[PDB]
C-alpha cells in the first residue's frame, strides 16, 4: 500500500483536553506495525504530514494549528537569538514557553519536535537542527496567497509587503515570487493570484487551454509545476510541452503561449 494508515489518528487542532474529546494509538512504533508501509516510508511520512502526539494520543496537526506552531516557533527563537542553523528542541521549546504562563500552552515538546521535523533537517555535531529557511519562506508565501489572493488579485509589491510581513523582524531570508511557483499565476505582469493546481481539469488540451485564458504568456518555469502532472510518458518537459502549445526559447528563458 505505501501509505500509512490513519484510520485511528486524529486531528489536533490546539485544545485544551485533546484525550478526553477524543480507540487511540499511543506511539509511533504501534502506528508502523499496523501501517502497509516499510518503517523508513512511514517515518518520513510522519513527518511530512505533522504527525504528533498530544496527551499520549498519536494525531496529526491540523494546518491551522500547524502554521500557529511554526509562527510561534519562529517569533520566539528570533527573540531568544536562537542559532536557526543550530536550533535543539531543549531552547526552542522554552523560547516559546517563555511568554505563556497564565493560560494554556498547546506547544510540547512533541509539538516542536514536529514542526522541526516537517520545516528543519537534523544535522548528521549534535541533537540539533538547521532551518531550511527557503522551504519556510515559501510556505509561508502559500499561506499568504490563499488568504489574500484567492479568486482576486494583487499588485506584486502589495503582496510581497502582506507576505514578508508574516515574518518575524530581521528574519533572514530574501523572499521572491519565483518561489511560490505551482501556488500562482500573474493576471498581468505585475499582478498575483492564488490557483490550486488540484482542481486544474485532467485533459492537457483542456488544461493548457483553460491556463493560457489566466496568463495568455508563461515562463516555462510558471507553468511546468502547474502541467508536470499529466506527463505520464516521463519526456523533457519541454517536448511534453511543444505537443500542445508554443514555445519560443529566449535567451535562457522559454516563453509559452497556445498554438
Amino acid at each position: 500500500h505505501g501509505e500509512l494508515n490513519l484510520n485511528s489518528v486524529p486531528i489536533y487542532n490546539g485544545e485544551l483536553d485533546f484525550s478526553d474529546k477524543i480507540k487511540v494509538i499511543g506511539t509511533l512504533e504501534e502506528l508502523l506495525e499496523n501501517s502497509p508501509c516499510s518503517a523508513l516510508e512511514g517515518i518520513s511520512k510522519w513527518h511530512k504530514i505533522g504527525g504528533s502526539v498530544k496527551d499520549g494520543v498519536l494525531c496529526i496537526l491540523s494546518q491551522d494549528f500547524l502554521f500557529k506552531a511554526l509562527h510561534v516557533l519562529l517569533m520566539s527563537a528570533m527573540a531568544e537569538s536562537l542559532d536557526l542553523q543550530h536550533l535543539n528542541v531543549e531552547d526552542t521549546h522554552h523560547a516559546v514557553g517563555k511568554d505563556i504562563e497564565d493560560e494554556f500552552n498547546p506547544y510540547t515538546r512533541e509539538i516542536i519536535e514536529t514542526v522541526l521535523n516537517k520545516f528543519a533537517v537534523q544535522e548528521q555535531e549534535n541533537n540539533t537542527w538547521r532551518l531550511r529557511i527557503p522551504f519556510i519562506a515559501q510556505w509561508y508565501g502559500i499561506q499568504a496567497l490563499r488568504k489574500y489572493v484567492s479568486g482576486i488579485s494583487m499588485p506584486i509589491d502589495e503582496f510581497l509587503i502582506k507576505w514578508k510581513s508574516l515574518f518575524p523582524p530581521f528574519f533572514p531570508c530574501d523572499i521572491d515570487i519565483d518561489m511560490l511557483r505551482g501556488y500562482h499565476f500573474k493576471p498581468t505582469d505585475k499582478t498575483v493570484q492564488y490557483i490550486a493546481k488540484s482542481t486544474l481539469p485532467m485533459d492537457p488540451k483542456e488544461r493548457f487551454k483553460v491556463l493560457f485564458r489566466l496568463q495568455s504568456q508563461w515562463d516555462l518555469e510558471d507553468i511546468k509545476p502547474l502541467i508536470e502532472e499529466l506527463n505520464s510518458r516521463g519526456m523533457k518537459i519541454d517536448s511534453f510541452i511543444m505537443k500542445y502549445a508554443r514555445r519560443k526559447r529566449l535567451g535562457k528563458k522559454t516563453v509559452v503561449t497556445s498554438r
